[PDB]
């Protein structure tokens, strides 16, 4: 199966296709979500498949993503995944922008995600939403 590479850059392409079910598909059960820059206000942390699908369920509706090339450090382990990328957001009614630097690090085991530990500037976040 996958390693963390490979599930990485299938996952960007997954939320590119606002495909949130199959994203949150490739956690495992009891795999974990961090967002460990995110605002106060918001969680930094959701545990499990099923809360990370009640997250991320809302939002293709009223948001797209486009995700420029990954590239990767150089890690020891394939199952873990250390990559630096740019996003770009699009909400669906105003037309609205995000733009992100991230860099994430991603642990798998065979094939499904155990840890995606997303890092980003939360002023991003501020400057667009407030
Ligand atoms: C919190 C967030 C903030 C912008 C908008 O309100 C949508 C929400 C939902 C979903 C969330 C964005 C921030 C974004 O930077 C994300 C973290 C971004 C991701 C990057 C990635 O590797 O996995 C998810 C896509 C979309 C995202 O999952």
């Amino acid at each position: 199966s996958m390693n963390a590479k490979e599930i990485l850059v299938h996952s960007l392409r997954l939320l590119e296709n606002g495909d949130a079910r199959g994203w949150c598909d490739l956690f495992h059960p009891e795999g974990v979500l961090e967002y460990p820059y995110a605002p106060p206000g918001w969680k930094t942390r959701f545990e499990g498949r099923e809360t990370i699908w009640a997250h991320m369920r809302l939002h293709p509706e009223h948001v797209t993503w486009r995700f420029t090339d990954v590239q990767f450090y150089e890690t020891a382990d394939p199952d873990l995944a250390i990559g630096e990328y740019h996003g770009d957001g699009v909400v669906t009614v105003s037309g609205g922008k995000y733009a992100a630097d991230y860099i994430t690090v991603l642990r798998t085991r065979d094939g499904q995600i155990l840890l995606l530990r997303v890092f980003w500037n939360p002023l991003r976040i501020l400057e667009a939403a407030g």
